[PDB]
């Protein structure tokens, strides 16, 4: 296969916890330059692969290095400015969630991407994961019947204070975080957003978001949320109209409970249900979804498909997003008013 | 301490598998009669207590046998009609699950206790479950802080059609299933219902009912119910403003997530949470709630205090019920309409 | 219908109070007539349930005041000997709780006296008659589960750290107080003739860890774990079977059967198995085996049957455990004898 | 900053291709020189990650031709055993899959050649290494966890039911192909010389199970059980100590830790354990301890230090293989000796 010539920018955590890692170990791909404005982080990549140019700006990359492709790991600022040069300049973008700050932001890109008619990627590796991937798998097989409601429950201590310079803690949580499981509300929902209900609760500098979604499909989803938790954790379950309800936790654990469910040495007794986790030595970077997302991107490239994942995916999320913001906004001038007022 | 005298309306199912058991290893109290419009039925209590009056109505058995209490399991019908009369003649009643089968009805039942001064209950067993108590008490100490968040997750696989002769399979279910989760949920809720917002799927003769309440301490709390699943099963959460998360699976085993939480060979170490289950040997009728709702009735009968499962405390319980009742008939109606027109 | 059961109770304490007598009273068909107790205000306990039925301090004086069928009771082994001999002289039927006796040679003396006197004796070996014991017991018959290679068992504790019953060792008095229930589930798996038996003993301050191993003429191994040095009592268990097949009984509580090519009607693979547990609301005395123990008991007195754990059923499990002890002494005498040598 | 490691790869089968290459790919400061492989299309795949670099179809070939500090094989263990003795004796620092060797006798001259050449030599015992055992060892190093007493063991697999590399015995094949991982575990755990073993094989068709017991001069105790008498490769262990905790860890996976006195802050009590398990985005090789077993070989390569799992460290555990499959063709011996006696 030819090699996809690849470019890095921000060589901070996550690039070096998760998505360098699985670009290293990615058949038929090539690092060929790595950015960051600190460019001592750039330089991580000589860890590496030797020689390769190391650069302390975006634009010095694409003017000096032949590029397929770039993924990025930064600030939405970053995604956002850069995400658009290196599409005028031909090159296919994977960016870290979250791609931008704002619907209007997003809007932009995609109509950036759609006019360069490049490969767009934001790395929701939620979607990817593999046990995500199982459950997909399950809706699709004619005995589960439809998906009927989602259940998502998304556990995490921050942000608790606002990032990247945005106003709202609300809206630093929705996209640091949420986005994720918004994001996997719409993949299962699988038809069009109809209604969108919400409501956050706040105490000190913790939060709480409830947000209900239903789908063309007939389809709801439930979202619970937030930072007022110990720290990040995950679980979702899905309802079919086959009496089926599959539960996963912690993208570990699979639980399947079915009508008439059997062993060989009981036959098929009250109460019994599948079970399924993986192997003790489960390795790499699949059961996480950084190996899943990045190989199909990839792949959207080289059949120059659409990537699963590419901004447009993202709009009923963004949707979402302002939605939660305006309805909380509301919500608190309100109680404001109320109170300035009694 | 004096004798309680105990009568038994209803020996069915429920009455033989869970009420008479607790009531016969129960510390001073006496059945002395069994009533049961299928005499033999009634007789079924002479397996365990010779000789006792059995009746095939109530009205005989209040008019020959001297009681204390009346416990009965049986139809909505039954525990309305023969609770007035049982209260109507001084005598203490406490019923299965529902109580009637409407507010209104209930609002009549709780007017006639408070005019009879007599104790009222009825046999919200999740309340008094060993477990949930636990969690309860875990709520009144000053380090858990406030509940800001209950999640509330009942299955079942009926009931499929309606029961005692109602029009709808909806409200048959709420008042054969959901009523005790939504108790559960004004229980911890703990402060004035404010908000209740709800909706129903169908599908073929399944449902899948999702409420939230909000209550005036703040709090809030999330239900899923319904009957489109393989069996009964049972888990929920609280979210505290701590920042402990509490989960409770199956009333069998419970998770405690917060902050810092430590073992000795360990120290604090990230991701340490605490875990509980009952001995291997559990057993009774303590962990599920029985014993516990039915001691609680006769002390509360004892020092002629309140019962906390009355009928006055279902009225909570009841405005949900119809609220979602209501919902459901708008929802389905505009939809017939639509369907109707287009 | 049948006629009733006599039962007098000898022993009112902390066993007797809260699974045994629970689980007497909500027995169909049988009476308790007399309770017997040292402490005439424990057998007065008794009275809490059951009016006006005459309390005794000593079992001559209700063998000889008190029509009885049989004696059900919970107290140490000297009285389980002793007055077990005595009420079986009498004809009267015996049921005791382990241990019901303190060496091999009293429990050849117990089976003698039981088959000369032609009366149902009885040892309330509950692990045995356990609802979720009997399943795996189940399986075990069946084609498919093959024959039973290995069972593991592992049996937690923390007492007794001292000798118990006037006894010298804190090892006699741990075998005969908590592992026999597992010693004799070893038996019963086994299923066949005791072939060899190895063990060991460790011990650390007042703690114990004991290890023992059986061989069965059937081909079946076993191995247990078994001791004092944990917090608190817990109990699991495994079997391998000739199909492959893995079935784990964790607290009595759930059970995961592991076995190749499993599935799921959504998923048709690796890695899949099943697993199962109670409904939330399992309630009584079944699931620990009291319920079953004593019914079983009583149902071998009415078709004059033998009752499957009487006297002789505890022959190869006392085998076991005197075999332990001796070898223990043995390891114990080299190691003082080895220590006066230095 | 760090020179370069310069690194050979021999044997490009499913283990080099699942968990070492990727490890080797993403670990600073090594670079990937040569890969050799029987069949070149096999080497070749090196190609999909690093270009140019020259492949072999033998080690001998490469050693020759290509400038190495180590090597990392991953074959038979007629191919570690040879061509580790070559690479050895051309001063490579040479790193092999389990099994090093197929007998005692060639660990021993492994281990002399080693240690006369200088060079680091490691075996690829990633259980050792795995982050979660790593964590069990650190509470054993702990004074309040007290001394280890008790190790369980349970490694189960479905193979191999046949000989493998030629060898003539499928116990054998078995103990080098999966036990040795955990009769090493068993003796890292044991910490002190191995004092006594103990075994036993139980056949059944095509496959087997094997049981062990291990004493140590630390006191302690190990007991394994392992075989191909089972759907899958699972393993679960525990760590019986003198503190009267028992630590459980589930297949690599979620860590139970039972203590006296364990607490919440929100119950203060009886019943309470700690529980551990990764957050949901775990990934790479550390769980495993494929990162962790070459990081340190390298690590020792570059500090010119013994690594921990060299040659000589499998010393004992080959010591237990000899001695299990002695013990088994005894019992065979008798077990057919006795046949043609009847
Ligand atoms: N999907 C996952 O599971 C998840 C997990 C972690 C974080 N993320 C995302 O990954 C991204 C990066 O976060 P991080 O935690 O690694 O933070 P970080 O501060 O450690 O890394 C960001 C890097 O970008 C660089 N950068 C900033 N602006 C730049 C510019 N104009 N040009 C070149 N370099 C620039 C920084 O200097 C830095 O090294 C985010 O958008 C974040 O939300 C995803
Ligand atoms: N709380 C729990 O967990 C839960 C579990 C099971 C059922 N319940 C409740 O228990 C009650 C009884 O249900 P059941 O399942 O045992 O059904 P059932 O049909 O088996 O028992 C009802 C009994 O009441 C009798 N009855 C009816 N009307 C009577 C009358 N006028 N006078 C005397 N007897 C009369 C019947 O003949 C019968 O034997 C209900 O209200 C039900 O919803 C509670
Ligand atoms: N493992 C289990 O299945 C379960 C658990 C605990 C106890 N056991 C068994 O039950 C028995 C009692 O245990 P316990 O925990 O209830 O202790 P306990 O405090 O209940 O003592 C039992 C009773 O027997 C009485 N007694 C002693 N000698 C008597 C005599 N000569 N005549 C009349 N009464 C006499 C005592 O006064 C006392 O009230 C034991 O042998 C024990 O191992 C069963
Ligand atoms: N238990 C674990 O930690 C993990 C799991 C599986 C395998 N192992 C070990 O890894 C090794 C290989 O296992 P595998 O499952 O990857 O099988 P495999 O299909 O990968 O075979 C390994 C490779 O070595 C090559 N080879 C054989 N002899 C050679 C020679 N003389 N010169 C050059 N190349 C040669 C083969 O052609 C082949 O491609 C074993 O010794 C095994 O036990 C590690």
């Amino acid at each position: 296969l030819s090699l996809i010539k690849v470019g890095l920018v921000g060589i901070g955590a996550q690039m070096q916890e998760n998505l360098l890692p699985s670009l290293l170990q990615m058949q038929d791909i090539r690092i060929v330059a790595a950015c960051d404005s600190d460019l001592e982080r750039a330089r991580r990549v000589h860890r590496f692969i030797s020689d390769i140019p190391v650069l302390d700006n975006v634009p010095a990359m694409l003017n000096q290095v032949p590029l397929d492709a770039v993924v990025m790991a930064g600030p939405p600022q970053l995604h956002f400015e850069m995400g658009l040069l290196a599409m005028s300049k031909g090159v296919n973008v994977f960016v870290e969630k979250p791609p931008c700050a704002t619907l209007e932001e997003l809007e932009t890109l995609i109509d950036a991407a759609r006019r360069s008619d490049v490969v767009s990627g934001v790395g929701m590796n939620f979607k990817f994961a593999r046990p995500v991937r199982q459950l997909r798998e399950m809706t699709q097989v004619d005995e589960f019947g439809e998906t009927l409601h989602i259940q998502l429950n998304h556990y995490a201590n921050k942000p608790r204070a606002p990032l990247w310079g945005l106003d709202s803690t609300l809206r630093s949580f929705l996209l640091a975080q949420a986005i994720h499981t918004i994001d996997l509300a719409i993949t299962f929902g699988d038809g069009e957003l109809r209604r969108v209900q919400s409501s956050v609760q706040r105490h000190d500098d913790a939060l709480i978001v409830r947000a209900d979604m239903a789908f063309s499909s007939g389809a709801t989803a439930s979202l619970l949320a937030g930072t007022s938790f110990p720290y990040f954790e995950f679980d979702m379950k899905l309802v079919s109209s086959s009496s089926t309800l599959v539960e996963l936790d912690n993208l570990w654990n699979i639980t399947l409970h079915e009508p008439e469910h059997a062993t060989r040495p009981t036959g098929a007794a009250k109460r019994w249900r599948g079970a399924w986790q993986p192997g003790p030595l489960d390795s790499g970077y699949e059961r996480s979804g950084y190996h899943g997302e990045l190989h199909q991107f990839f792949q959207a490239i080289r059949e120059h498909r659409r990537f699963e994942a590419d901004f447009a995916s993202l709009l009923p999320t963004y949707r979402v997003i302002e939605e939660i913001c305006s309805a909380d906004a509301v919500a608190q001038g309100l109680q404001n008013a109320h109170s300035r007022i009694r």
